[PDB]
């Protein structure tokens, strides 16, 4: 059975932690050697990934323990530079174990691809024409990516949003709603936006300008929930109930004040970004989606919610875009990203997204607990 | 004296780029050696930075060339994993040199510390008591950090904000406004928040709960602007004037649509975050301050503006929080972070923040210019890139993928196609 409980990792050396992980996760001896020596990313490989490469930049690579998601333990690799982050994630995950861990879910892996049409004098009418022709546009979008279609992904729907008065004239904006399966999906969806452009121009009689995914991936949401009783939260000097009221004080402060919410959401991303980096995923894309979603209400606010259930237990919840992949980009190119994803042992990118959402929620809890405990 | 031009860098091997950087920057043999071998971050040193360390994780480390900020050349190290990001920064920086590079400025390095006060039944009245006690509170905040006060920083002002109707009761929130000089300032500012809490509790009669910085560092703004004439932007297949109009088409899209603005601002952070990472700074803090700032107006929108000047030259401008440091955190623990500061030859944190805003502005320009001028049908450069990918041995879906990277890298040649194809076949 997979077990995310780490035995006294603070008292082991880095080498002993590495051997424990290689043992528990069944890494090959060649994978173990890959972790034992610096330079897992060959310079010639890095050189083919970005430009003007002259070396490599190391981040500390840690692992958060105790995470249990939908009944299944998972080890969480974290590449980050900041103290306390990994420890807080682990400790809050240990508290969450007492109710059975985190409960998560997600939408389908739906990415938006935007197609900007300019010069349409009747954008409202043209919108209706595009929507009428949607089957044809979906067909055209799906003709090239045989691998994605064969997996059951591809363009599933289209939307059209009209901006009839702009300094550049009216804009008609087609959104292709694309299932990208286990990829983050940016390149996947950009190609479809480019492919549908002649057909969109013919239908609208306009000129297509930008063909590009939206990073506000609010149709690819990950959701996570945790519950903690006062018994679980009680310490020697503070009662579980007192800690709980202090956490709600801290949360509401983030809910109503963007100056606090920015900080509150930053602590969430302390949890999430290190998993994104360690698995070879684009962290700028996850950061953009999270913080943009945080202002969907008209005001920048908390991505999490903290409440009490009928019996007084603390309930935290999170919902946010989670565009991530088990394939594509660097996720299978960087040898340690391949290795980190093997440590986590996941079947879908949704699973990775749900685990990320849980890690963020625990990280947020760790901050709120600490900030409300600390004495004057 | 400082030169940021990287001649023939596309054709050089990583080792040669390294040796060039060492000479151009006057690095010591100890510094050049640290670049020569992997493991610049010793495991035992990593072990002291975060918890539960079992190794280290490498990002590709590149350098963007051609950048010139307020008349000074500066090389920009960039740690990132995504193709074409480093290339777009360099190429737009190169076009930027024609008008003289970038012009930048910043505000004072002012950070906010929040002191949340609960249980006050007259929050409005108690706010006026706190504001009256301004000097006493400021002196309290400045009583411990003697090094910072001696440098010219310290708590300079306060603000009080009242939330009279919340499910947790009324909230009175004191902001300490602290000049943190060359540090990121989270610790400095947190400590002051703790320091004034008993005095704030005395004045208001309330209970202080959170004592914490605001990552919404809108008193610590970096600003950068750039100008490019039609002549500078002209290409063989497109006039400068129609590229300028295209960029304007793309910019307004981001200004009005949050679905486009998010991607537009993500591209800005493609330029900024890798500098943040390479200099040992907290990228989560920079991400938080940028994206929260982007919705200050009530709607999530662009962090940059793109316009034309009187004679029709494209003008781009950017303004955003930039909480970064040259001291503290990992910027002096990590040996490469220390070295990256030496390569940039930075005199202050403000200067690091202005450079990054310029890199972010340049990245945005590269993205907008590319997206707006991409042909509806494959043009002759795109077809040439496919042929180059084919001759280098690409097949199936690899052809378009390699050719896409080559074109976006402005490095459409067979030797590059070989390096990029080998990367893809490392999957
Ligand atoms: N603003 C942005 O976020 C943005 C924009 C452009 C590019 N990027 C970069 O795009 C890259 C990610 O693009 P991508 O995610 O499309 O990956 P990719 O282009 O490397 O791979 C996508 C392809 O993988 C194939 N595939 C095989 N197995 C699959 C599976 N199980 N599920 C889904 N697809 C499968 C599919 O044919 C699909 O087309 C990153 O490097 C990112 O930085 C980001
Ligand atoms: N949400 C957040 O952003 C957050 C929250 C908590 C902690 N952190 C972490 O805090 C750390 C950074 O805080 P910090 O910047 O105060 O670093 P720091 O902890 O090293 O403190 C800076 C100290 O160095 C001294 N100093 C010496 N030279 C100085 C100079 N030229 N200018 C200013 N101060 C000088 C000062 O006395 C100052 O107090 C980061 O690691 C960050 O990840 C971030």
């Amino acid at each position: 059975v997979a077990d995310s409980r780490l035995p006294n990792f603070r008292a082991l050396t880095p080498a002993q932690r590495r051997d424990f992980l290689a043992d528990a996760c069944g890494l090959s001896d060649a994978e173990r050697a890959l972790l034992a020596a610096p330079g897992a990313l060959p310079l010639a490989l890095a050189d083919g990934m970005i430009e003007n490469v002259f070396g490599s930049f190391e981040l500390p690579l840690g692992v958060a323990g105790n995470f249990r998601v939908n009944g299944r333990d998972v080890l969480v690799p974290m590449a980050v530079e900041e103290p306390s982050v990994v420890a807080a994630a682990s400790y809050m995950a240990k508290l969450a174990r007492e109710d059975g861990g985190f409960q998560t879910s997600s939408t389908l892996p739906l990415m938006r691809a935007q197609v900007q049409v300019l010069g349409v004098t009747d954008p409202h009418g043209a919108r209706l024409a595009v929507l009428q022709a949607r089957a044809q546009i979906i067909e055209r979008a799906n003709s090239r990516d045989k691998v994605l279609i064969g997996l059951g992904g591809g363009c599933k729907d289209i939307e059209v949003h009209v901006f009839p008065d702009t300094p550049r004239g009216p804009m008609l904006v087609v959104h292709l709603i694309v299932d990208v399966r286990d990829a983050m999906g940016a390149n996947t969806v950009n190609t479809m936006a480019e492919s549908v452009a002649p057909l969109v121009e013919k239908i609208t009689g306009g000129s297509v300008r930008l063909r590009i995914l939206s990073n506000l991936a609010d149709l690819r949401l990950a959701r996570a929930r945790v519950r903690l009783t006062p018994q679980t939260l009680a310490t020697q000097d503070r009662s579980g109930e007192e800690i709980i009221e202090g956490v709600l004080d801290a949360y509401t402060f983030a809910a109503i004040d963007p100056y606090r919410a920015a900080t509150h959401n930053k602590g969430i991303m302390n949890g999430i970004d290190p998993v994104i980096v360690a698995t070879g995923n684009d962290w700028r894309a996850v950061e953009a989606g999270a913080h943009a979603y945080a202002s969907r209400s008209g005001s920048y606010t908390s991505l999490t919610r903290w409440e009490k259930d009928a019996g007084g237990a603390l309930v935290g919840s999170i919902e946010l875009p989670m565009p991530v992949g088990l394939v594509g980009g660097a996720t299978k190119t960087h040898p340690l990203a391949r290795l980190a994803l093997k440590i986590m042992d996941l079947q879908s990118a949704q699973q990775l997204g749900e685990i990320a959402a849980a890690v963020g929620l625990a990280q947020n809890l760790g901050a709120l607990r600490a900030l409300a405990t600390e004495g004057i």
